[PDB]
């Protein structure tokens, strides 16, 4: 069916727990191992969400090459995403190791640190030009160049060094700043001014490595996300744009890292973004 009048259709019948319960009966299901072994336990910030094997990021590195992140190759879109959870206390070092050896130019932050009164991240950038982060255990230094915060969302230009060669990049943090801390948004519109606002920075283009994307997790919130963006780009890429199917696009995104999309009312939300991004695309 085509989407707005599936949506219709699912809102009249009330059927939005039937339809995600489907998805999560038929999403893939293969092997993490890695990320099971003991020696990371500390790495992982939920004992229930893993990276595959198969699609991990690994880091350069010898003694351990582990983090909590996967790759999202989006084959016919000519997408690819990195989806990670919040940084914890003891792999900040490893989240800005990843981006350096990826080579990518953004990363997008879609929790704050603190909800709900607990922490949902580390305070893995620093908040004053004049107070740059050295991340010893990896080798890098982390400057705050120029901060613009907006009433939805703040962007940020940090640089990143490679202190072993001296090397230096310019990396853009994305930090969308009004999630609520429960349930969804009202309105996709201010999602929407976001993501338009990341893919105007080149963040998401070829000539970069993935970009990072993350929320505590790494897979609602950042599922939502990396969805609206590839269903967006089908529907200008086919002749017919209504043969783009959200659900089987979310099905194609779960064989790289389980779990995206975590409710029925995030499922909701996707579709409304589609819909919605569809029209202003045009
Ligand atoms: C524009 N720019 C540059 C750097 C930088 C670091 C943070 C923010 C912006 C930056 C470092 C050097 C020179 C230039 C270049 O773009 C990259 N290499």
């Amino acid at each position: 069916m085509e989407m707005e009048k599936e949506f219709e259709q699912i809102d009249k019948s009330g059927s939005w727990a039937a339809i995600y319960q489907d998805i999560r009966h038929e999403a893939s299901d293969f092997p993490s191992r890695v990320a099971k072994l003991p020696k990371n336990k500390n790495r992982n910030r939920y004992r229930d969400v893993s990276p595959f094997d198969h699609s991990r990021i690994k880091l350069h590195q010898e003694d351990n090459d582990y983090i909590n992140a996967s790759l999202i190759k989006m084959e016919e879109a000519q997408r690819s995403y990195i989806l990670t959870q919040g940084p914890l206390p003891n792999t900040v070092g490893h989240f800005w190791e990843m981006v350096w050896e990826q080579k990518s130019r953004g990363v997008v932050m879609l929790n704050r640190v603190m909800e709900k009164g607990s922490l949902k991240c580390a305070q893995y950038w620093p908040q004053k030009e004049e107070k740059e982060m050295i991340f010893e255990d990896t080798n890098l230094k982390l400057t705050l160049i120029s901060e613009d915060i907006k009433s939805y969302y703040t962007v940020r230009q940090l640089e990143l060094e490679n202190l072993t060669t001296q090397e230096t990049r310019e990396i853009l943090h994305f930090h969308y700043t009004t999630w609520p801390d429960f349930g969804v948004p009202e309105s996709p519109a201010s999602f929407l001014n976001f993501l338009f606002k990341v893919r105007e920075s080149g963040s998401l283009s070829p000539e970069h490595g993935p970009v990072v994307v993350h929320c505590s997790a790494g897979i609602g919130r950042s599922g939502t996300f990396c969805l609206a963006d590839t269903c967006l780009l089908l529907m200008d890429k086919r002749k017919d744009p209504s043969s783009v199917d959200i659900k089987k696009v979310l099905l194609e995104m779960r064989k790289f890292r389980m779990g995206l999309i975590q409710t029925a009312d995030q499922l909701r939300f996707s579709y409304l973004a589609v819909i919605e991004g569809a029209k202003f695309i045009m």
